[PDB]
């Protein structure tokens, strides 16, 4: 297929935890992106047949999207905040990697990326 396998959302090879940091990153944080104008795109994993954008998983090796970082959050799947700290970073970071600067999907990348570091920028202790 064009599309591989959606990120896994449980492993039972890998311990699981729940954090006040966690929780607030599903709540708050992520919850509250999902409301933006420009959550859309990142709602789920890119589709490549859907968008036809063929080379999509030709160029990015570790996709991400908030739906399976919501999944992974409702699914104690994360050790720490940091852990999904840095999905939401690599979900940004694919987007400015697999478009160019300017393009329409970039700015919207760009916008959540700063409410998001806007959120994260005080953590529940
Ligand atoms: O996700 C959807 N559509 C959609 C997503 C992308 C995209 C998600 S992550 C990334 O790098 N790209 C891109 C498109 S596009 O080819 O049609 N370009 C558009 C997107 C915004 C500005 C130009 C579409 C619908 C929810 C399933």
């Amino acid at each position: 297929s064009m599309n591989p396998p959606p990120p896994e959302t449980s492993n039972p090879n890998k311990p699981k935890r729940q954090t006040n940091q966690l929780q607030y990153l599903l709540r708050v944080v992520l919850k509250t992106l999902w409301k933006h104008q420009f959550a859309w795109p990142f709602q789920q994993p890119v589709d490549a047949v859907k968008l036809n954008l063929p080379d999509y998983y030709k160029i990015i090796k570790t996709p991400m999207d908030m739906g399976t970082i919501k999944k992974r959050l409702e699914n104690n799947y994360y050790w720490n905040a940091q852990e999904c700290i840095q999905d939401f970073n690599t979900m940004f970071t694919n987007c400015y990697i697999y478009n160019k600067p300017g393009d329409d999907i970039v700015l919207m990348a760009e916008a959540l990326e700063k409410l998001f570091l806007q959120k994260i920028n005080e953590l529940p202790t």
